[PDB]
């Protein structure tokens, strides 16, 4: 994967877990050969499409990290309807794999356990970025040569 | 930090006291950060902020959206908060402009209360959504064309 | 006071009674602000507005959509008042046009009756919607091009 | 209404109800005049918007005819979803009424209820007719013409 | 009599022995039709089949999405699943082309299997989608403009 333009937005609010997040997909994207991929740093999720939406004028793949977490009312199925609208419609706009990496719990305990720290049972970060770069490996092949 | 930065902020007006205290909070975050003229623009409901937010969108860095949707006797709260939630979304990214997310969709009058950023408030979603507008416009013009 | 702006209103008629005291709720505010004709057009059932609004979009300043989904036995209400969210809201922002929240999405006849503005009803969603559809076509006027 | 151009649509997916709102549809055409309307079948209600989408660059309305019971899973909401989606924006990207036929339903005994048999308390098919032929005319007056 | 027409499959691998069934029951139904030779491409999980089934869009005239989505712990699979309907949605419309829904999505992963087409499963998604995908792709045929 040397050869893709990743870039990686991640926003802010519950810092620990978005960083967490954050360290899984450079950690991937190093291991394939990307030691200096584009990252972006957002305040929240509603934040993340319209930075995703110029991030991916020139990049192969983007990867969207974030942290929403169930407060006392509704608001919680608002902030993750916009962001799954936004998502899916930057990378169908632009033609390019907008990776998931954008938690959605119930809990704070639920959040920390899929941010790939120490005891967490998976890593979101981590496999977010393994998505988009597949994804664009794979349509790169579909794509025109030669 | 922020001063250059083209500040629009649509309010609705719904509910009057929470409303006024929301775009208040925005107003200060926006005086803070070196912004006394914001585009202030007053609607009726949440649902009038959409085609309002498409409007100023095209001469500012960011909108920031403040309005209060509470749940009542009827499925209607659903419908308002997808029209709105739809509305701006489409908006941000037919624009390539942030439009920051100070709605509140509340079961309880209680709970828009304690998010409007009043005396007692145990938080401002107006000032929020303010920080969020100014940071994402700043991040965008660093990510666009300059040399 | 609007007197100058071009208004329509699309009302559904499923529901006949309660749509017609919407309809008589909106024509009034509409003539308290000095619009004494507006577009009236009728369609069958809320699924029709949309398609309606986007006719009348093209021609109007503000377009009032009036409606009555009640819940029955099935999902249906659920995808019926999805669409209408859909639409309206795509509507509004292709044409750049307010479309006012008219259409009640209740569980029981109670319910809607007690919104439409009869002698004895709590509140009149016509005559909301109306001041929205105007207020919002005023702004919107004020802040496009005049010299 | 005997000018109106009138297409139908129908799922095949529950095939005795689906007939049913077909036939229901056919005796509000064929008793308001038209010219026999241009009828296709689809196999489920995934596959209507398409085809309608097809139907309306050459008619003046579409009626949309199916049937979605719900099952043991999600699977109900998803495509009850897609197809609200789907004809939604069929009718504004054609400027063309799309009328609602397709019932969404928890048990087969309310589908076959509101399918216009002998003993059904509703003929949804018809419903939908009506509604695409009315809305028709109703376009056709607002529309440019002496 | 299928023989004629362009298909392309595009199946996740999340849950990798679900996945394999239904690709199985496509290419058998394909087999059938005279198509012993569909595009067929494998994507990570169900998020990325839009923009995979968008490229293959533009070269076929039928597209099989096939994947599997279970609920785990979180609210997570209600957004995976509103994602996938969006996008599938939207590419089948913008394109004009049939995408066919394969997409399992179940509480349960005994659910799953029991619509894979495995020996003892109750039904086959991936059968069921490909014909789904190539007999509307026929209708279209005859429905558009031919001599
Ligand atoms: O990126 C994010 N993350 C989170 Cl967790 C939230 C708040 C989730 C909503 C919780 O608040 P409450 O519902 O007011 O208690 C957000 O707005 N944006
Ligand atoms: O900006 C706004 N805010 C609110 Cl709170 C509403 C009504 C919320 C619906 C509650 O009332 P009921 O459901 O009729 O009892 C709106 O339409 N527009
Ligand atoms: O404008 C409208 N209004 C209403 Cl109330 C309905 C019926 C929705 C409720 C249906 O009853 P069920 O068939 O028992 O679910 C509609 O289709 N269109
Ligand atoms: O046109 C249609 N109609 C229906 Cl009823 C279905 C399946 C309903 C889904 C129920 O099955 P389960 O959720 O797997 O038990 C469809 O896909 N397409
Ligand atoms: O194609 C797919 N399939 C599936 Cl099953 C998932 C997991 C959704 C359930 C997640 O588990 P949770 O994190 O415990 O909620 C996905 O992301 N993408
Ligand atoms: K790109
Ligand atoms: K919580
Ligand atoms: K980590
Ligand atoms: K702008
Ligand atoms: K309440
Ligand atoms: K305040
Ligand atoms: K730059
Ligand atoms: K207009
Ligand atoms: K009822
Ligand atoms: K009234
Ligand atoms: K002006
Ligand atoms: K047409
Ligand atoms: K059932
Ligand atoms: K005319
Ligand atoms: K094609
Ligand atoms: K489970």
């Amino acid at each position: 994967a040397s050869g893709v333009r990743l870039a990686i937005v991640a926003s802010s609010w519950h810092g620990k877990i978005c960083d967490a997040l954050l360290d899984g997909a450079r950690k991937v994207a190093a291991g394939c050969g990307l030691d200096d991929p584009t990252v972006v740093r957002v305040l929240g999720a509603i934040e993340i499409p319209v930075v995703a939406q110029e991030l991916a004028r020139n990049h192969d793949a983007v990867v969207a990290l974030g942290v929403v977490i169930r407060g006392q009312t509704p608001h919680f199925d608002y902030v993750c309807d916009a962001v799954t609208q936004g998502l899916t419609r930057v990378s169908l706009d632009s033609s390019t794999p907008i990776a998931n990496g954008v938690l959605t719990t119930n809990t704070e305990e639920q959040a920390l356990d899929r941010a790939g720290l120490p005891t967490s049972a998976e890593d979101k970060g981590a496999q977010a970025t393994v998505a988009a770069l597949a994804t664009a490996l794979t349509l790169r092949e579909l794509r025109a040569h030669s």
